[PDB]
């Protein structure tokens, strides 16, 4: 999700005293009380924490802490240096960034070669507002005997955007989405695709709503039963001859067409006209017809003559 960074950038404890008054190491030669026997071993703590509307020296650092080894002796200047491992502190998180925090930073001296413990050298502490950015923030702290100078920010893991680092958004070509990720971490949908993660295909332009679907965009797959480019007609019944439909196999019969498959003719005597030698055809069903013969002819069609 996130992380926030300080980077020690200067000290500046030129008699080399801590917050007690009393020197690092021993002796305080008298009259110009010049500390001489020793510099000072500074490394820094640092403590992250909820913001305080009225600031605390003690409690738990919520988000986070850290220290680092000991970067220098009394005086150090690191302000057109690169900056290293060993001279900043990164602090990870993975909540969402309240903007508004807590720190404290301590400059210390190490005493474990010798029988006194480590020793404040400074103490620093604010409350503040900080959005996530790559531009450090310079802080000094010069209050004090000793002076130290501070940057701090808080920056975005991979693929997190947003003012408290939350919002995920990696781009994707598979069946979970096809999408592009824009500089607020919102999803932009490849031509084709669409819905809230870009995983429906738009379908040909007319494809029926109700009996037409898509898997891949521009396709148009109908329904089983139904037909066409926009899959807008039902199929017939198979054997379905002279024969019509409003629903999938169905066989509604056009005129004078009769039968489950309307290959029955109802109107015969039109369609053929049987009769021969002057005789008159009436359809008597389906397929079915009878001829009214003029005298001297015989047979179902008339074709029998004297
Ligand atoms: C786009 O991103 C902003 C800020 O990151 C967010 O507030 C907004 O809801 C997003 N818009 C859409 C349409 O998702
Ligand atoms: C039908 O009946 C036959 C017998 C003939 O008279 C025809 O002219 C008529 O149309
Ligand atoms: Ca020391
Ligand atoms: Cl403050
Ligand atoms: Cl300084
Ligand atoms: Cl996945
Ligand atoms: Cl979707």
């Amino acid at each position: 999700s996130g992380q926030f960074e300080l980077e020690i950038l200067s000290m500046q404890n030129v008699n080399g005293e801590l917050q007690n008054g009393n020197c690092c190491g021993g002796a305080r030669n008298p009259g110009d009380r010049k500390c001489t026997r020793d510099e000072c071993d500074t490394y820094f703590k640092v403590c992250l924490k909820e913001y305080q509307s009225r600031v605390t020296a003690g409690g738990p650092c919520s988000f986070g802490s850290g220290s680092t080894p000991v970067i220098g002796g009394n005086t150090f200047n690191l302000k057109a240096s690169r900056g290293n491992d060993r001279n900043r502190i990164v602090l990870p998180f993975s909540f969402a960034w309240p903007r508004s925090y807590t720190l404290l930073v301590e400059a210390w001296d190490s005493s474990n070669d010798t029988v006194q413990p480590d020793s404040i050298i400074e103490k620093a502490s604010h409350s503040g507002m900080i959005n996530p950015s790559r531009q450090w923030q310079t802080l000094k702290q010069n209050t004090g005997v000793a002076h130290f100078e501070y940057q701090i920010r808080v920056t975005c893991d991979d693929y997190y955007y947003g003012f408290g680092c939350n919002k995920f958004c990696r781009p994707r070509d598979d069946f979970f989405g096809h999408y592009a990720c824009d500089q607020n971490g919102n999803k932009t949908c490849m031509e084709g695709w669409m819905g809230p993660e870009c995983n429906r295909a738009i379908c040909r332009q007319g494809c029926s709503p109700k009996h037409g679907s898509c898997k891949l965009p521009g396709d148009c797959r109908c329904q089983y039963g139904w037909q066409g480019l926009y899959c807008d007609k039902c199929i017939p019944h198979p054997g379905c001859v002279h024969g019509i439909c409003n629903e999938p196999w169905q066989c509604l019969c056009e005129t004078n067409w009769g039968g489950q498959l309307c290959d029955k003719d109802l109107n015969y005597c039109g369609t053929h006209q049987p009769c021969l030698n002057g005789g008159t055809c009436s359809n008597t069903g389906p397929d079915k017809y009878q001829c009214s013969c003029p005298e001297g002819y015989s047979g179902p069609n008339c074709e029998i003559v004297d």
